[PDB]
C-alpha cells in the first residue's frame, strides 16, 4: 500500500464518481489525491488482499461483512469524538461496532417499506390485520391486496419479529449465540398470521421477488414489500406509487432488518490518520454526501443534517422510519446459519409440511448448527479435488493426516477436515471463494455465491 | 421394582459366584436376609438399562471403569464408609471408585500387567527396558528371543509409553480433564520411540499379537512376556517354569500399567442400601469373607490390606500389586473409548513406518478427544435401511429427527447428525446402543459392534 | 439322495398330512416309502440343496418360482402323454412351461375375486364404475364400499390390465422382454380410475392388506378383493360373505394374475420316473387330490374332473372364473424388476408423488432394469460386514480384489462386486438369504425377505 | 455440396495440406477448406451426430472405430492396385467389422533413444540393462529412464514374450480374450519390477522426469516416440534412435498408431473426397507438401517412406512399428488402458504382486464402469442434474431413475449407465457438456486423464 495517499474501494453500483469528486476536493486542500476504484467482488477480494497487508485504505460495503473483517482484525478501530458521533443517528453507530470497538463509519441506511398503489388504494392499511378484509373487496375486482417475496425470510422477517421474534440476543456489547428468538410466542404469532394469509388464499406460498414485482408493476396488486432498490423499476413502470411505514401487527411495529453502508479503514493502511480526515471532514458532511447522492442516490443517510433535507421525499422518510423501528442486521458470522434455518422454517410452514410450532422449533435448533453449510461446500466441490481444495484452504498437513488415520470413509474424511478447518479459521474472509478461483473452479465459486 | 428386605447381587460368572453365595449365606444366618447371587450374561450391559427403571440388583460387581458412566446418570448410590474402614483398603483403590467427588462403590480386587519370565532361560529378569536389546542378541544365538508381547492393543504397550510421562487424561480434583490428554508429551514420545526401536533393531516384530506371544512364551521360544494374572492358567498347564515380577523401569522410572479395580456399587434405586452397606463391609470385605470367594475362583490382588498380606506371599500376586501401585488407574469416564482408538492407530502406524513417532502421537493426541469416528462406526454397523428405526429405538425424540431431516439433504449425512445430536442428549455408556440393536432383533450387529470395545 | 425312495417338500400351510396318505397308499401298491416334510422357507433352501445334487425328489411351490429353478436346470422336464395333459385345464400347462419344455405338474389354481358382504350388499356391482355411487350412498351410514390392499400391485393389477395393460408379451414360447404393456392406454385408464377413486375420497391411498382385511371382517366395508387364502379368517369372523367375479371396467373383465401350485421334480433325483408315477397315477386323481384337499383345501384345482365337483362351491367356481379371465403370471426372472417398477408407480400415482402417465412411463423403462434390487441388498447388510457377505455369497477373492483395486468409492465397490457376482449366477437361488443367515444376521435376511 | 471441408489437428502440416488441396482445386473446382479447430477429436462427433462437420477427418486410427460404429464415417473402397501402394499392416489399422474406414497416411511407434556419446553401442537385449546400469551409476549416470506412469511406454516389454491387449481374429477383436495375465506378460512385468527392486529404475519416473534426464545427459537411454525428437534436438545431447531391446529373445512390441483420413458418412461429396485422397493426397508430392510444413515421421505409403527411411530415426520407427501391434480401434480399449495402468503402477510400487496386478487387469480389462465413477466425481454433486441435462439425458429417463433408486450416488451412476447405451462411447459429450456449464476446469481436469 503506497504511503501518503488514499485508495478507496466502493461497489460499482454506487456513486463512485461523486465520491471521486469529494476526493479531489480533498486533494486541493491537502495534496492527497484519492483514487476511487470499484473492483468486482471487492467484499471477497478485500479480506484476502488485506490479510497480507495490501489492499485499499478505505472500503465501502454493507456493515454486515465488517463483523468478519473485524474478527480476524483487518479493520482499524476508529475513535471519533463524541461531538462527531452526535452528528449521525445513534443506531447507525451500533451497526459498525464489534467487541465494543467501532470499526467503520456509517454512511447510508436502508430498510424495507410498504409500497402501495395510490390509485388502487389512496389510504394504505396501518395494520396487518386489516389486509385480509381489504383483500376480499379487491379480488372481487381482479386485483389483490398484497404480494411480496415469501421465499427469503428477509422479506417475511419484519412480521415475525413485530410481536417478539429476534435473531440473536444483544445485551451489553456482544450477541449471545446461546439465545435464539425464533421459537418465542411473538414469532409464532407473526408466522401464524402470514401462514393464515396463505391458508385463507390472501397470498400464494410460491410468490417470489419477480412474481411480486411483476404483479405490482403491472397494477395487479395494491401493495408490495420491497426496499429502495426497487423504486426504479416501478418508476419506469406506469404505476403511481407511495412509500410509507410497514403495517403494524398486534399493535406493534414491524421490524425489518436494517443495512448500513459503511466505510472501514484497512488495519494495514499507513494512511489511517489521513483516512479519518477524509471521512470525518470531507465525506461525512452535507456537501460531500450530496456529491455522492447526485452521482447515484444513497437513499436515507446516517448523518442527521443531510437526511432531514433528504426526508423531503416521503419515500426516504419512510425508509428511515422503518429503519428506526427495525433491527440492525447482526454482523456476526452465524447469521448464515440463522438465515438457512429460518428460510426453511417459513417455506415449510407456508406449504403445510410443518406446522408453525414445529417449523419454528426446528429453526430454533438449526439456527445454531453450522453443519448444513459444510455439507453444501462438500457437494459444491468435485469430490476428486476434495483434498486439493482442503489444502488450498490452508488446513495444515498435520490435521489432514490426523483425519486420514482414524476416519475410514472418504465423504466422512472431508467433513472431518472441513469441520476441523472451520474451527481454526473463522468466517467470513472469502477463503472458500478464493480457494476455488485458485483451483480453476470459478464456476463452483459463482454457483456457491 | 426391586424388593425391599432382600439383597440381590449380580457378579460375572468368571468370578467366585459360589464363594460369594456362601459369605452371603453366612450373612443370612445372622439376619435372615437371603442373598441370591446371580451371574447373568452381558450383566455390565443389562444393569444400566434395567437400573434406569428403578430395577436391577441391589449391589453390582464389575470393573471400576464402568461405574463412572453408571454414576453420571445417577444409577449408583453414594457410599459412606467409615473413615476407619477406608483405612483398611489400600488408598489408591479408593481413587478408582470416584466420580465427581463422591465414592460410588467398594474396591475388592486389583489387576494389572506384570513381567512374566522363563526361569530356565533367564534366572534373573532384567530390571530395566534398556537391558533387553543386549539380552536379546546374546539369546538369539540360541534361536530364542528375550521378550515378546502383544503389540496390537495399546493396553499392553501403554506401561512403556507412560513410564517417562505418558498419561491418558489428567486427573486433578476428582475429575478427568478430557481436554487434557497426554500421549504427545516427551515421556510418551520417548517411550514409544524405544518400543519402535526394539522393532527397528529386530528385537520384536510389529505384527506380534496376543496369541502369537502367548504361544511363543508357553512353547519356551521366548524368555519374557507381558501379561496379566488371567494368562497364568495357560502357563501352568504349559511345561514352562516361569516367574512373575515387576515390569522393567524405563529412563529410571517405573512402567505404568493401567489398573483395574473390581468394585461393588450399590443401586441408587435400592431401598435396602443401608442393609447392603453392612454386608459388604462387615461380612464380605474382611479376611474371612473374601477368602471364601478366592477359593471358588481367585481374585488375584485384593484391595483389603490384611488379606493381601496373606495373598502377597505368592510372589505372583505381590508382583501384580506392586505393578498396580506403580501404574495408572484406568479412568472411569466414557472418553476412554476415543483414547483407545487414537492410541491403537498411533502405535500401529509408528511400529509399521506409516508415521514417525512424533506424527503418530500428535495425531493420536488430536483424535483422542474426538468421538466422531465412533459414530461413523455405529452407522456402518447397522444396515442403512434400518437407520431411522435405530435412532428412534435409541430414544432420539421425534422432533429433533425432523429438525435434521428438514435441513440436511443427503441421507448418510442425516444419520450422522441424528446420532451426533442423540449423543448430546444422552451420555455414554448405559447400553443404549446395544439394547437398541438387540431389541430390533439384530443381536448379530450388536456383537459385531461389541467385538470392538 | 436315497435311491429307491421319494422325499417331497410342500409348504406347511398346505395339506401335508393328506398328501402323506396319498403317498402311503402309494406304499401299499409300491414298496416305495414316501416321506412328506414341510421345511420352512423351503422356496429358498431347495435351489441351494438342489444345486449340489441333493434335496427332495418332488417340490411343491407356486409356478412363478420354477422359472428360476428351471433356468439353472434344477428341474427335470416332464413329457406326460397327451391323454394325461387333456385331464388338466390347458392354461395350467402354460404356467409350468419354460422355453418350450414342461418343468412341473399343475396342481391348484389361485386368483383374486370380489368378496362382498351380502348383508351390507345383496347384489354386488358388476362394473367398477358403479362403485363411486355405491360408496357415496353407503358412506352416509359410516361404511365403505370397497377396501383392498393398494400397497402391493398384485391387488391393483386386475384393474390396470382390464382395458389393455399387460406385463410382458407372450408370443411363441417366451415372454418378449422388449414388450411391456404398463404404458399403454388401457393401463393408463385403469390406474386413472384408481387414482380418481382416491381423489374422490372413495378409497385411501394408505389401505394395506391388514387394514383392509380387518375392515371387511369387522363389517366396516361391503367389498374387498382377496384370494382364497383369506377365506378362513372371514369364516371365524362374524361376516356373512360372498365370492363372485371381479367387476368389469370399460366393459372388459378385470384380469387378475393366476398362480398355479405346481409339483416339479428334482433334476438330480435318481427316482425321476418313480416320482412321475406318484404324481400322474396317484396324486393328480380325484381320490388323491381329495385326500390332500380334505386335510386343507387347495381351492380350485387344475384337474377338470375334480374341479367340476369342487365348483359346486360358488366360492371355488368364482376363483376359476376369474382365473380364466386373467393372465398366467410369468415365471421369468425379469418379473422381479417388473413388480418393483410397477409397485412404485401405483404408490406414487395413488399418493400424488407422480402423475398417472409419469408413474407408468417410469415403470415402463424401469420394468426391465434389475439394478434397483442390488442396491437394496447393499443397504440391507451392514457396511462393516460387506466383505464377509460377498465372500459367503461365494464371490471369489480375485474378483473382490479386482474391484477394490480399480474402484475408489465404497458403495461403487459394493455395487461392482454384486454386479459381477450376479453375472456368474442368475437369480433366484436363495443365495443372498442363505448367506445372511450363515453370518448370524437372520434379522437382515428377515427384513430383506419382507419385500 | 460442391465443397470439401477437411479437419486436421494443428500439430500437423495443415498449411502443406492446404497446398496440395488447392492443387486439387485448380483441376476440379471443388473448394477444399483445411481447418485445424481445437478439440477436433471431440468437436467432430458432435457435429457429425447432427449430419454436419468436415468431409475428411484426420486423426489417429484408434478413435475412428468409435466414429465408425456410431456410423459417422463412410466406407471407403480403394482400388486393389491402390491398396498395395501402402504397407499391408496399415490397412489393418483402418478396418472395422471387415469394412475399411479411412486411408492410412502416417505410422508412429516408440523406439529406443540412446545418447551416443555416453554409449556407442546400445544394448540389443533387455537382460543386459542391469549390468550396463551398474557401471554407469558408478559415474552418477543411469542406463535407462522412461515414463513408468503410462502403460503405453511399459507395454513393449510386457508384450515381447506373449502379452497382448485384445486378440484380433477375423475382422473383430474378441473382448473375452485379453492377454495381460499370460506367462509372457507376467515375465515382462516381473522383469520390469525386478529392475525397480534392484534400484535400476525408480517407480515414480514420469514423462517429464525421463525427458529432462535424457536431454540433460543425466541418463544414457530413454524410450520415446518421434514426437519427442525435437526437444532432444534443441537439447545439447546428440542421440540415436534404434530398435527396442529384445526380451527373452523376442522383439519388444510397441503399440502402433496410424494417422488416418476418414470420410464423413453424412457428407454428400464422398466421391470428391476419395478423388482428393487417392489421387492428390496419397502421392509422393502430396505427402511431401505436408511433410516439410511439419514432418509426419513414418508414412504408410511404400514409395515415400523409402524416401524418408533414409533417416535412421524414421527407419527405426518403422522397424519397431512392424514388430509391434496396431492399437485396437475399439471402445473397450479405454477400460483396458485403465486396468493395465493400475496394474503397472501397483506392481512397480508393491501394492500388488505381479500376478495379482495382472489378474485384476485381466478381469477389469473389459469393464468400463470405472470411467463413469470418475465422471461422477469430476462434477460437483450439487450440479449433477444440470450436468445430466446438458448431456442430453431425457427428462423421463432422469425421473425414472429418481423414482426407483434411493441413494444419491446410485442415482448418478444409473443415469450415466442408461445414458451410455442411448449414446455409445466415445463422442466427447461429457467434455462438451461441462464447458457449457462454466465448468471448463472440471472438463480440463477430467480430460487430463485420458
Amino acid at each position: 500500500i503506497e504511503e501518503g495517499k488514499l485508495v478507496i474501494w466502493i461497489n460499482g453500483d454506487k456513486g463512485y464518481n461523486g465520491l471521486a469528486e469529494v476526493g479531489k476536493k480533498f486533494e486541493k486542500d491537502t495534496g492527497i489525491k484519492v483514487t476511487v476504484e470499484h473492483p468486482d467482488k471487492l467484499e471477497e477480494k478485500f479480506p484476502q488482499v488485506a490479510a497480507t497487508g495490501d489492499g485499499p485504505d478505505i472500503i465501502f460495503w454493507a456493515h454486515d461483512r465488517f463483523g468478519g473483517y473485524a474478527q480476524s482484525g483487518l479493520l482499524a478501530e476508529i475513535t471519533p469524538a463524541a461531538a462527531f458521533q452526535d452528528k449521525l443517528y445513534p443506531f447507525t453507530w451500533d451497526a459498525v461496532r464489534y467487541n465494543g470497538k467501532l470499526i467503520a463509519y456509517p454512511i447510508a441506511v436502508e430498510a424495507l417499506s410498504l409500497i402501495y398503489n395510490k390509485d388502487l388504494l389512496p389510504n394504505p392499511p396501518k395494520t396487518w390485520e386489516e389486509i385480509p378484509a381489504l383483500d376480499k373487496e379487491l379480488k372481487a375486482k381482479g386485483k389483490s391486496a398484497l404480494m411480496f417475496n415469501l421465499q427469503e425470510p428477509y422479506f417475511t422477517w419484519p412480521l415475525i419479529a413485530a410481536d417478539g421474534g429476534y435473531a440473536f440476543k444483544y445485551a451489553a456489547g456482544k450477541y449471545d449465540i446461546k439465545d435464539v428468538g425464533v421459537d418465542n410466542a411473538g414469532a409464532k404469532a407473526g408466522l401464524t398470521f402470514l401462514v393464515d394469509l396463505i391458508k385463507n388464499k390472501h397470498m400464494n406460498a410460491d410468490t417470489d421477488y419477480s412474481i411480486a414485482e411483476a404483479a405490482f408493476n403491472k397494477g395487479e396488486t395494491a401493495m408490495t414489500i420491497n426496499g429502495p432498490w426497487a423504486w426504479s423499476n416501478i418508476d419506469t413502470s406506469a404505476v403511481n406509487y407511495g412509500v410509507t411505514v410497514l403495517p403494524t401487527f398486534k399493535g406493534q411495529p414491524s421490524k425489518p432488518f436494517v443495512g448500513v453502508l459503511s466505510a472501514g479503514i484497512n488495519a494495514a493502511s499507513p494512511n489511517k490518520e489521513l483516512a479519518k480526515e477524509f471521512l470525518e471532514n470531507y465525506l461525512l458532511t452535507d456537501e460531500g454526501l450530496e456529491a455522492v447522492n447526485k452521482d447515484k442516490p444513497l437513499g436515507a443517510v446516517a448523518l442527521k443534517s443531510y437526511e432531514e433535507e433528504l426526508a423531503k421525499d416521503p419515500r426516504i422518510a419512510a425508509t428511515m422510519e422503518n429503519a428506526q423501528k427495525g433491527e440492525i442486521m447482526p454482523n456476526i458470522p452465524q447469521m448464515s446459519a440463522f438465515w438457512y434455518a429460518v428460510r426453511t422454517a417459513v417455506i415449510n410452514a407456508a406449504s403445510g409440511r410443518q406446522t408453525v410450532d414445529a417449523a419454528l422449533a426446528a429453526a430454533q435448533t438449526n439456527a445454531a448448527r453450522a453443519a448444513a453449510q459444510l455439507y453444501d461446500v462438500m457437494d459444491a466441490v468435485p469430490a476428486r479435488r476434495w483434498k486439493e481444495f482442503v489444502r488450498t484452504l490452508g488446513l495444515r498437513e498435520a490435521e489432514i493426516e490426523a483425519v486420514e488415520v482414524e476416519i475410514c470413509r472418504f465423504r466422512d474424511q472431508q467433513y472431518e477436515m472441513l469441520k476441523r478447518w472451520r474451527q481454526q479459521q473463522p468466517a467470513g474472509l472469502g477463503a472458500v471463494y478464493a480457494a476455488l478461483e485458485r483451483m480453476g473452479l470459478e464456476g463452483c465459486a459463482e454457483d456457491l455465491r
